[PDB]
């Protein structure tokens, strides 16, 4: 069952991005692809937020998850990121089903109206159209998770990444669907909050960490899996500060932290698009510090 | 073209078929020709109102030609574009090449942003297109200070100012000099419309238009005329629709409008997914707001 498989850790890749120009440079995404996928991680997830979906243009996007394909050469399950207008997340996940994905992952939709019903329909609307496997990434607390209740039977959702960092309403939906619905529950929100959802019933979280170290997270995973609380709790304080400073301007150094940080590590990343620019002086001391701290 | 763009700028519907969400184009026509033909100087094609994120990269292209096509000279012609850089640039062009009169540059929605990062998103496009833009800044996170540096910009004539904090606007509108005449125009709507004015606005958005362009253009010549009793009065009776297209952060924000449209007899179909139609309860309280606006037909 591809739910089962996907009860691990998904790895986001960034999308290099050279100083340059700000083109994408598919040998630095090789090396950033097979950084991940030669240290334990099995799934990877090309335009995935981490990735800067909306930073790059369709075609862009679809040559990401081809070329992902072929550099993972099965390594990995490969989850393809889609989103935008209905038509337009269905030209994606065609071309990337064509390309040999494994499954597609619906973003949210980005627009600045949405409704509880209408969320559904839109998500609904998608999956059937694709006929394909499908992930979903719940992030809006304002959209009921009823949503995900009505989703759950659908054939082709298997699974869904659910990013609302509330544990109780997570733990209550989690309980809301029956087991005969086999839907993977990953944190979505990484591996600062992946120790609480998996007490609450997650089985799977998304990490951006794997794009420089991927041991880390794995050292997570196993432990959780183990029930090994003093281990989950050392290597959750360990983590936990890098994941904060991505977090700082409301998640506005999500990527650029990973990109700065691999950079000061010798590890090819180049830098982020606009809307997203370096880091202060001040942020940079704070990853420099970091990495100092892991003894790196 | 600033001082052009000094008025309300409507922000048409996308007319959706409630059969398979197409497009009806005969009902945008309709839409353009209510909204050019009673008052209104500047339409917006893709803006938000017109669910310009639940259409595809060419039905948005399509609908700027539409409108140049049914507006035909009547009215300034803005065409909102965004997404990634590239893909702003390119939808930009189109609506260059289209005949449209200026682009309305979206807030980026990506999920991470930057001060320094937003900057550069705007400005790129901006320089790119080497065409006059207007750009959407409603992220509070975001510091004004973005505004300031763009302001220089030649191709800069407006900024829509979507953020519903007077202070901070009062401030921005007075952090700038006079040098790089900039169109300030309230992207909040009626609502906040007032206030803005005050505080420097010359221009404000509007979606009420689509259905009832009369009650903005009072607005407008109110605050122009500087008639505060009017503008009290106008105001009061325009802000339970606003309140009422608010509801769930905005999710009723065009269903609303379409919705009363519809009730009112004009031509609006349907929203697209992620928004579905309205509930018995929203439905009803539509009808008590367009039966105090004495609005409906008298039944019996």
């Amino acid at each position: 069952p591809l739910a089962k498989a996907l009860e691990t850790i998904s790895g986001i890749p960034i999308t290099p991005f050279r100083k340059s120009d700000g083109s994408i440079d598919w040998h630095h995404y090789k090396e950033t692809v097979d950084r991940i996928v030669d240290n334990g991680i099995d799934v990877i997830v090309p335009c995935g937020n981490t990735s800067e979906f909306y930073a790059l243009s369709l075609e862009e996007a679809k040559e990401e998850v081809r070329r992902t394909v072929e550099y993972v050469h099965g390594r990995a399950l490969v989850v393809a990121g889609i989103g935008y207008a209905t038509s337009t997340a269905i030209e994606l996940g065609n071309a990337a089903k064509a390309a040999g994905a494994d499954a597609v992952m619906i973003h949210m939709p980005i627009h600045p109206y949405v409704t509880a019903g209408g969320v559904y329909a839109y998500f609904r609307d998608i999956i059937e159209a694709l006929d394909f496997p499908s992930l979903v990434y719940f992030k809006d607390p304002e959209i009921s998770d009823r949503v995900l209740v009505d989703l759950a039977p659908l054939q082709n959702l298997v699974g869904v990444k659910y990013a609302i960092n509330d544990l109780p309403r997570f733990a209550k939906v989690v309980r809301s669907i029956p087991e005969e619905h086999q839907i993977a529950w990953i944190c979505g929100t990484a591996e600062k909050w992946a120790p609480f959802f998996w007490h609450a019933g997650a089985k799977g979280f998304t990490s951006g960490l794997v794009n420089l170290l991927p041991q880390k997270a794995v050292e997570m995973l196993e432990a959780l899996r183990n029930n090994d609380n003093d281990a989950v709790w050392r290597i959750w304080e360990d983590i936990v500060p890098f994941e904060d400073l991505r977090g700082k301007y409301n998640q506005g150094n999500n990527v650029v932290v990973i990109k700065e940080a691999m950079e000061m590590l010798r590890q090819n990343a180049g830098v982020t698009r606009a809307p997203v620019n370096e880091l202060s002086n001040e942020d940079k001391q704070l990853v420099t510090e970091l990495l100092s701290s892991w003894k790196l």
